């Protein structure tokens, strides 16, 4: 459940309802990690059908190392390009799937940096984005640059220091799936 590649591996003859793309926290294993990621993946699969959700982690060159949190974008440029690559693949393979996405900690910076740079038509296919412990919360004014704020939800705990420039279990299991579901329609 730490590694999910249903989008890379998916065929455009079998497009699902939902494509879910997740960027993990620093240090987490796989491309999904072991906290926020799998929890949102399971909630979505419960709502829509395991067969009607493609779950996809941002792996490849997104190494999730701590040092990269200090780069100007809060992550590496290769992690950002890999998330872009993946959203782009979702749109080429399945232009009608609802794309939803999530990030936890540094993955939050992968989500904000990739989405802010994508085309109008790709961003339109992204129906919802959930950010858990958003490391660029203050810098980005609680939103993703160039992406509609009604589609964005930030879970930023009062005691979460990264939010001022595992605390999110009920956010991930309960509040995030509902937010996403309200917009997948
Ligand atoms: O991916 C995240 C990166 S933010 C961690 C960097 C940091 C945390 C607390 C205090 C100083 C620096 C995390 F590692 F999951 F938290």
């Amino acid at each position: 459940s730490s590694t999910r590649n249903e989008l890379e591996t998916g065929s455009s003859s079998a497009c699902p309802k939902v494509i879910y793309i997740f960027a993990r926290a620093s240090t987490e294993p796989g491309n999904m990690g072991i906290s926020a990621g799998p929890i949102v993946a399971d909630a979505l699969e419960r709502i829509y059908g395991a067969n009607d959700v493609w779950v996809q982690g941002v792996g490849g060159p997104y190494l999730a190392d701590l040092a990269s949190n200090f780069l100007p974008d809060g992550t590496s440029s290769a992690a950002i390009n890999e998330a872009r690559r993946l959203f782009t693949l979702a749109n080429t393979k399945c232009p009608n799937a609802a794309i939803v996405s999530g990030g936890y900690s540094q993955g939050t910076a992968v989500m904000a940096g990739s989405i802010s740079g994508l085309s109008t038509t790709i961003k339109n296919q992204i129906k919802g984005v959930v950010l858990f412990g958003y490391t660029k919360n203050l810098q980005n004014l609680g939103r993703i640059p160039n992406f509609e704020t009604s589609k964005t939800e930030v879970y930023c705990d009062i005691a979460d220091a990264v939010c001022y420039g595992f605390l999110y279990q009920t956010d991930a299991a309960v509040a995030a799936p509902r937010f996403l579901q309200a917009r997948i329609g």
